[PDB]
């Protein structure tokens, strides 16, 4: 027994996970527990919804798995700083989804942890234009004449 023994570097699929992954074997001869090992994971992909996730399954010999990945796209955490509630619908003149400039910058700046960014203005076209790709908008873009 000693500090990580295996790491399990791959790609993983959000949710559509199920007792047959292409380790199987290689990870239960651990002696763990499978069902336990998916259900954090399907647990959290569905948390968080189906998708792709390249993981390292940081296991160490103490028989535990460090491994945990989130932050989808926008709705992330936009579906809060935003506003929605049952959802988008049929065209209306309601208007909905208003983010302001600091609060989609914080959630544009903790989004690259290690990830090839650091210009706030990236991070931010980012989470607002995303949000411009769902449907949204922000409160703070000066960009239009008075006059």
């Amino acid at each position: 027994m000693k500090k990580v023994v295996a790491v399990v570097k791959l790609q993983l699929p959000a949710g559509k996970a199920t007792p047959a992954p292409p380790v199987g074997p290689a990870l239960g001869q651990h002696g763990a527990n499978i069902m336990e090992f998916v259900k954090a994971f399907n647990a959290a992909t569905a948390n968080m919804g189906d998708a792709i996730v390249p993981v390292e399954i940081t296991i160490y010999a103490d028989r535990s798995f460090t491994f945990v990945t989130k932050t989808p796209p926008a709705s992330y955490l936009i579906r809060k700083a935003a506003g929605l509630e049952k959802g988008a619908h049929k065209p209306g003149r309601e208007k909905v989804g208003r983010i302001t400039w600091e609060q989609v910058l914080e959630i544009a700046k903790q989004k690259m942890p290690d990830l090839n960014t650091t210009d706030l203005e990236a991070a931010a076209r980012m989470i607002a234009g995303s949000a411009r790709s769902m449907g949204v908008e922000v409160v703070g873009a000066p960009e239009v004449k008075d006059a």
